[PDB]
Order: structure tokens, then sequence, then C-alpha cells
């Protein structure tokens, strides 16, 4: 097989990481490209069921995710990782795990304003955080460090379909 | 893709787990069957780099490995897991993670006697353990519970090639 590669999505909760990732996955699969979405949230329920949201656990979650991505990539998949990845050092770690495994690594920043993300508020998490029912929530009372150099920055200027198509164009260029 | 399955190898250090697993991988791949080895020792240098050989770390190591296997299996691979898995409960846990994920799970016991494993001694570890330079070494001063009912027991009667073929025959029946 060709060895695979990893697309790592960072951004606020509700910024479109999973949507874009899922759509990219379908588009690729429809053209016989074996793509797989390795979702921070889903893994948190099995492999990463023992971790929370302290910066240390998130780093651990993400460290683990980064390894699993390189493993799926080594099996020949195009891996899509939507995960908040709130700190530069989180992304720097993932990148280094990929460098060390000799797997191509692309960073995509889903740069949707906080306003838009909670105007969306799809799982009700912003509301809970503003109410004090969740704490250390990214963008509210836990920081989000903006990537300075992503491979691609997505903005809420276009449809999810078209955002997926930009990810694909990044991969095919 | 149809869903993959897992072959889980248990046995003493130097009993042939990795050798058989690698050879099974190659044989399968040469026939256009997508196979992948998750080797305990290799992954201890990345995903599981944070774990040692306390019984607790070994359980965690093997818990993690079991989740990764099911996930690669779900992607359609035939997953080969050589790892000592020294306790019955370790194997029972992996089996359950697989049952729960609806992935077929086969247990292979590489039943080479301690004496033979020591007499092989490929990485010098038994010697270090006898000398007191390593502690909690499986079979010397850390236990190995022998599987009561593996799907396949491999014995030092055959070449590694032939042992691989038996694993394959097990899968193809
Ligand atoms: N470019 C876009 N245009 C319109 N709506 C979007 C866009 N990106 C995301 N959305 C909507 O906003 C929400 C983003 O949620 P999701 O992708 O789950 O965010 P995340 O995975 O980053 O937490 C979704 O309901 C999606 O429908
Ligand atoms: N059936 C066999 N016949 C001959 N040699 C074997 C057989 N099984 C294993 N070996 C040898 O014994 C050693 C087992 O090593 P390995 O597969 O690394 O064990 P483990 O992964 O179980 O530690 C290897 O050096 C291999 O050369
Ligand atoms: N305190 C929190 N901050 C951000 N997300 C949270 C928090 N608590 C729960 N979550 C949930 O966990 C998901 C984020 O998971 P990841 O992307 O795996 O997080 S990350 O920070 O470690 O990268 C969010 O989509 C949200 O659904
Ligand atoms: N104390 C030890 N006990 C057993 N194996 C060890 C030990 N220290 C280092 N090793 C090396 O680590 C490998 C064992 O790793 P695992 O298969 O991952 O162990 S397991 O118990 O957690 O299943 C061995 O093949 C050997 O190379």
């Amino acid at each position: 097989p060709p060895r695979g590669k990893t697309v790592w999505f960072t951004g606020l909760s509700g910024s479109g990481k999973s949507s874009v990732a899922m759509l990219v996955e379908r588009k690729l699969l429809e053209k016989g490209i074996s793509a797989y979405v390795l979702d921070g949230d889903n893994l948190r329920h099995g492999l990463n069921a023992d971790l929370g949201f302290s910066m240390a656990d998130r780093a651990e979650n993400l460290r683990r995710l980064s390894h699993v991505a390189t493993l799926l990539a080594d099996c020949g998949h195009l891996v899509l990782v939507p995960a908040i990845s709130p700190l530069a050092e989180h992304r720097a770690l993932a990148r280094k795990v990929h460098a060390d495994a000799g797997i191509d690594f692309f960073e995509v920043f889903c740069d949707t304003p906080l306003q838009d993300c909670e105007r969306r508020d799809p799982k009700g998490l912003y509301a809970k955080a503003r109410a004090g029912e969740i704490t250390h929530f990214t963008g509210i009372d836990s920081p989000y460090q903006r990537p300075k150099n992503p491979d691609l920055r997505l903005t809420p200027d276009r449809s999810i379909d078209e955002q997926a198509q930009e990810v694909i164009d990044l991969l095919e260029s």
C-alpha cells in the first residue's frame, strides 16, 4: 500500500471540525480513497475513557490520538482528526509524533469566531459553561491558542461541502 | 470493507510471538489480505512509552492495545497482537473489549518452555534477570498464567514458517 497521511483539525468546540472531517471522509471514500475519521470525542469513550479535560489529560488524549493516527496512517489510511487541540504545544506534540513516524501531517485551523460557535451551540455546552455547570471550557475559561501557521485556515465564509473540498485540494496539491 | 479480526498472541518472552506474528503478516499481505501487527514491544516506544512492567501498567498497556486492535479490525484489517499478556485477566479483558466491539478474537498461546525461552534468550534479558539487573521479569520473578483454552497452541516442534501457516489455517477455517 501507499502509507497514509494525517489531517489534524484544531479549533473551538462547534467550529466545524467534525463536520468538515466527516464530509472529507465521504468524498474520499467515494473515490476509493480509504479515509478514516479519528474523533477525539469517540475515542474518549473507549481507549480514552480514562481521561478528562485538565491540560495534562487533554495532552494525553491527544498524545494517544496522535499515535493511533500514525498507526492507521501506516496501515494506508488518510486519517482525519478533529479535536480541539487548544494549545500550541498539543499540536506541536502531534506533529512530532508524526515526524518521528515518518507520516505526513497537515494542520487545518477551523477559525470560526467564538460568537458564531456559541450562536450555533450544537450540544448545549457553551450555555452550560456560561452557567457555571461546566468549568475549564475552551474559549470561556480555558484558553484557545490560535495556530500561527496552519496548512489551511477555514472560515465560516463557505458551505461545509466547499470547506471539505479545500481540504481535499490541499491534499491533492 | 468487511470487518477484520484479531489474533492475540500470549506467551513468555522469547516464545516466538513477534516472529510468528510478523511472518503471518507477510504471508497474508502477499495474498492481498490486509494484515497489521501491533507489537507490544514496539508500541512501548510510542503509544505506550509511558508504561512500565508493574502489573497495573501491563494491564493498561494491554487495555490500550485491545482498543487499538478493535479499531483497526473495524477498518477491515487482520490484526496480529504479540504481547506477553501474562495474566488470565489480561486476556479476558482483551477478549471482552473485542466481544463488546463485535470483533472476532482468537487466542494463540506460544507455549515454549521457560527453559527453551532462556536457552534461546535473544535480547539477553533472561541473563540480566538472573543477574538481578532487571526485576519483575515475566517467568522469573513476575508471573505467567498459562492459558487453559487457547484457540491454537504453538509449540517448538515446527519452523516459524509452519507456525505462521497454522495461524493462517485457523483463520481460514
Ligand atoms: N462553514 C460552515 N457554514 C455553515 N455552518 C457550519 C459551517 N461549519 C460548521 N457549521 C455548523 O456548525 C456546527 C459545527 O459543529 P461541529 O462540526 O460538530 O464542530 P466541532 O466538531 O468543531 O466541535 C455544525 O452544526 C455545522 O452544521
Ligand atoms: N518454532 C520455532 N522454531 C525455531 N525458532 C523459533 C520458533 N519460534 C521462535 N523461535 C526463535 O525464538 C525467538 C523468539 O523470539 P520472538 O519471536 O522475539 O519472541 P517474543 O516476541 O515471543 O519475545 C526468536 O529468536 C526466534 O528466532
Ligand atoms: N472542558 C472542556 N473543554 C472543551 N471540550 C470539552 C470539555 N468538556 C467536555 N468537552 C467535550 O469534549 C470534546 C473535545 O474533545 P477533544 O477534541 O478530544 O478535546 S481536546 O481538548 O482534548 O482536544 C468537545 O467537543 C466537547 O464535546
Ligand atoms: N520486566 C519485563 N517483563 C517482561 N518483558 C519485558 C520486561 N522488561 C522489558 N521487557 C521487554 O518487553 C516486552 C514485553 O512487552 P509486552 O508484551 O507489552 O508486556 S506485557 O506484559 O505488557 O504484555 C518483552 O518482549 C521484552 O522485550
